[PDB]
């Protein structure tokens, strides 16, 4: 078989790269490990920018989401026995961010996919990439029990943090980038009301706790946990005691808690690997950097590579002009620095880091303190909490 754009990974990246090229002419095929279930099973981001909404716009996938989704003009922080709201509509020149669950978003796509008729593997196994640097690349997979070939112009990497296609790229031509961080959160998704309209970010001595939201009758919060908690040692029981004695007294009488739906940890990471591609394969989202979950960037920085590689994709079967594919790089890691910037100060304000120094506690304090109560600290939050635009 053959195909234009081969993309491996059907998670949010891979779908809406597939949706965006779909809809301009360019046939794509995805080829996936897993299964549509399990794929759909995966909890994860909450928060969405507006460069994302307006992107499944574009895709034409947004009915649901504009149906569903809920848009946020503000967010708060909490700490020390305050709780500070950060206007992001009124601080960052008008802008907000929407709450509607990736399991939602990939539904959407999934169904808008299956709807085109446009070719989609799943259980698509053994997946191995090949001539990556010569005319004709080409891919190969298992399905069932027998190995088959794609062949294509070009490959698009959308396979996340243990994806094959990173591991295709001679490792004497990536330079990385990482920081695990001593700590991951603990998340549940319950069946009940949110605690509030907004989302409350906490630094509590205890550690870190985060109440959002996925509509007005499911919840999704976090604690701050040790790498070495195992997801079984915490009862749904544990982890409401724990999560109230995290928050301001007030918000924690409010809380209605509730059996779990869903129950797992997530270790925090920065990664970032540079150039993203080589040759004919292209890296987009998870597979290219990880940013920890304190600043909803990931799924965020996944849509403007995606944005990216459509628009020099079509450059290059419209126009014809394929050298703009060697700038896909360059533009890309001038976003993702900055979001990752972001996100490891947050992560470093809002967590309780092990064996700090009195001095570097009071410095963590004193930061929330006077980006809180700074007209331009709040703007330097809130200008990149929506989301800086895409070049
Ligand atoms: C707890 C948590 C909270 C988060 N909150 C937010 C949020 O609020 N906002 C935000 O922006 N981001 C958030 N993120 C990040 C976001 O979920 C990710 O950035 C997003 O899932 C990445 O999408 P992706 O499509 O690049 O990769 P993934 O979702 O990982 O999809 C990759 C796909 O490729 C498939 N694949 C893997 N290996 C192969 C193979 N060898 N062959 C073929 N297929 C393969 C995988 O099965 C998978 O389906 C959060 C993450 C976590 C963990």
């Amino acid at each position: 078989m053959k195909t234009q754009v081969a993309i491996i990974g059907a998670g949010p990246s891979g779908l809406l790269l597939g949706q965006l090229l779909h809809k301009a002419g360019i046939d794509n095929v995805i080829l996936e490990r897993q299964t549509p279930d399990y794929v759909l099973g995966r909890i994860r981001a909450g928060v969405l920018e507006q460069g994302m909404v307006d992107l499944l716009r574009e895709a034409g996938v947004d009915r649901r989401m504009a149906r569903d989704g809920l848009v946020h003009e503000g967010v708060e922080i909490a700490f020390a026995g305050q709780r500070r709201r950060i206007d992001l509509k009124r601080l960052s020149g008008g802008k907000t961010v929407t709450v509607y669950g990736q399991t939602e978003v990939t539904r959407d796509l999934m169904e808008a996919r299956e709807a085109s008729g446009a070719t989609t593997v799943y259980q698509a196994a053994e997946v191995r990439l090949h001539d990556l640097q010569g005319e004709r690349p080409y891919v190969t997979f298992e399905r069932d029990g027998e190995r088959l070939r794609l062949d294509c112009d070009y490959i698009a990497g959308c396979d996340g943090a243990h994806g094959i296609s990173r591991q295709s790229i001679p490792a004497e031509r990536l330079k990385v980038f990482e920081r695990v961080y001593p700590f991951g959160w603990l998340g549940l998704l319950a069946d009940t009301p949110p605690v509030s309209h907004e989302l409350i970010y906490a630094n509590h001595p205890r550690g870190f706790a985060l109440c959002s939201q996925r509509s007005a009758t499911r919840s999704r919060y976090y604690v701050q946990v040790p790498l070495t908690e195992k997801v079984e040692d915490w009862s749904d029981e544990r982890f409401w005691t724990e999560l109230k004695a995290r928050l301001p007294a007030e918000v924690a009488e409010k809380l209605v808690t509730g059996p779990s739906l869903e129950k797992s940890i997530a270790p925090l990471r920065s990664f970032v690997v540079e150039p993203m591609q080589h040759g004919r394969l292209f890296l987009a989202g998870d597979a290219a950097h990880i940013v920890p979950p304190t600043g909803a960037k990931g799924l965020n920085l996944a849509a403007s590579d995606v944005s990216t590689l459509y628009r020099l994709l079509l450059k290059a079967y419209r126009e014809g002009r394929g050298e703009l594919l060697e700038r896909y790089s360059a533009i890309c890691l001038r976003r993702i620095w900055k979001a990752e910037r972001f996100s490891w100060w947050m992560t470093s304000v809002l967590h309780r880091f092990p064996d700090t120094d009195a001095f570097s506690q009071r410095i963590q304090q004193t930061e929330l303190e006077y980006y809180l109560g700074s007209e331009a600290g709040l703007a330097t939050i809130a200008e990149n909490y929506v989301g800086l635009p895409y070049e």
